[PDB]
């Protein structure tokens, strides 16, 4: 690439914990992202509940695709792979490719509420690595908006978000029959999570927040720290905007066998007395995880994770 | 002392992140601090600010009195630096003997109320090892109280609470004549520290706190992560309850300027709103601190500050 734009991005993840990188992928990747996700969306039935869980069961998820690992690390390797480089040399990390997500909004849609990656990253360890590629399939202008927001770590250092989540969530595991409907306790139990309003958040960052353009071949990179959020697509534009996101981690990410736990059994408590079943797209990453983990690990990484250990070379850089 | 109790104590420790330590000192030492302190507390005049802005300036402190440092490494040592190899072992740590408190409350008075050691530990990086050592100077029993409550860090992890704090300190400092009354502006902001109410920290816990008796001799030990308050003393029995706090530090604890920058900008502000005149008991430990930063830093750590660094050998075991 450039080598003094390449320089800025480092600076900027590095003060921010993110940073937007302009026509990292091009039109044809883009063009084979659309359809293979097209594709392999065609095929299966897919639910709300997984995208709602993972943010705490607090059901302000209003997304149209909420679909985790729709295809496997071999096609995202095929085109991420070889911007490994770029990306452990902006964060002085050694990434692997682990799982993926497909989100998608229509016009006038909340999407995703502000968040950090406590949802996207459970099973691993709050204080290890983890970072995001966000690639827009569908352009993103100052008009019609649709794209996302985003605040630096600077001003909001998420980490400290994954322990309060982590106390909302074994406050969810403590409901009763007693108590009532399942979603109605987690949503007004008097969780600290639960304070933490749109109000709350927006009177902590103010306007420090950033919201810029993609055309396609833009990506948006950050670690597991950053707040964001979707924001809403205005008519007259798209019918219908797509991200594809990749999630990674370092080659030394721990897994967390206890948040792991907890969601299971949040999981489990809520498909139970609601009568759903949660489906899982063989290969999803987290299916694999949790085998290894109900197995026993002989090891902490998730590179020694069988599976992850002999896929592991098209995972990482090349 | 036992060998079997010892074992205990450390045991204990690793699961709640403090442990109340039974007869740890004489009758004749605590005569001792019992009469030093009261020789020191007569001497000075204090107010209730540095307090109040140690906890953020909410203004919820009902205690009597509240002076940090009445008394210097070296007396603190004459009683401390024998215990140190206990603790030490205990923690797994290489403790040094840093500042202390005073603290003391009358009969139906609320102390202080639910916190972590986010302001006692103000002037170091939040990651690095903080304790405290709590030494009733008159008796805590079942039928008056008076004492204190804790909470196990397994039930509440503390740590997250750091940046909650620094959060609400930002916003602190952007106070405004505009804004009206400093301290009214501080307790209504909608900071995610001011929506952690009581009630959510009870939500939070319920009745995952302990509060035990207190025979003069007794102490509690805790890390800066263990959430704790006073509990009120019931009247007949003491006039006033004191407690005697010495803080401790590790041999690796570090300075952290940034959140002693945005101390000193909040006590600045605050004293130059309310026309107040903060008071320091020459060799205050954060005076020699903020000194030392002021005149810039050659190390990080504490044990490199040139006071500390002189007086090393007082402040840390045999």
């Amino acid at each position: 690439m450039n080598r003094e734009q390449v320089e800025q991005l480092k600076q900027e993840y590095e003060e921010k914990g993110y940073c937007q990188i302009k026509k990292i992928f091009d039109f044809s990747a883009i063009k084979t992202i659309q359809k293979t996700l097209d594709q392999a969306k065609q095929e299966s039935q897919i639910s709300k509940e997984k995208v709602t869980l993972k943010l705490g069961g607090i059901d302000d998820i209003d997304t149209n695709d909420h679909a985790y690992d729709l295809v496997k690390y071999d096609f995202v390797s095929s085109f991420i792979q070889e911007k490994l480089a770029l990306l452990n040399y902006i964060t002085g990390k050694n990434l692997m490719i682990m799982h993926n997500a497909l989100f998608s909004v229509e016009p006038n849609h909340k999407g995703l509420p502000w968040h950090v990656g406590v949802g996207s990253f459970s099973f691993t360890k709050t204080e290890d690595f983890g970072a995001s590629i966000w690639i827009p399939l569908d352009k993103i202008t100052k008009e019609h908006r649709g794209g996302m927001q985003y605040v630096s770590t600077k001003i909001f250092p998420g980490q400290f978000y994954y322990s309060v989540f982590d106390l909302h969530l074994k406050n969810n595991i403590k409901w009763d029959e007693s108590q009532g409907d399942l979603n109605e306790y987690v949503a007004n139990a008097n969780t600290i999570y639960n304070k933490i309003t749109e109000d709350v958040i927006d009177y902590t960052i103010k306007d420090g927040y950033e919201e810029d353009e993609y055309n396609l071949g833009d990506a948006f990179f950050f670690n597991k720290y950053v707040l964001h959020q979707s924001v809403p697509l205005k008519p007259g534009l798209h019918k219908l905007r797509r991200a594809f996101v990749i999630r990674l981690v370092d080659y030394d990410t721990r897994v967390d066998e206890e948040r792991l736990g907890l969601f299971s059994k949040y999981s489990q408590l809520h498909s139970r007395y609601y009568k759903t079943l949660p489906r899982y797209n063989k290969d999803s990453v987290l299916v694999m995880v949790s085998r290894a983990v109900q197995k026993g690990l002989k090891s902490p990484y998730l590179r020694d994770i069988p599976h992850v250990q002999q896929t592991l070379a098209a995972r990482m850089a090349a």
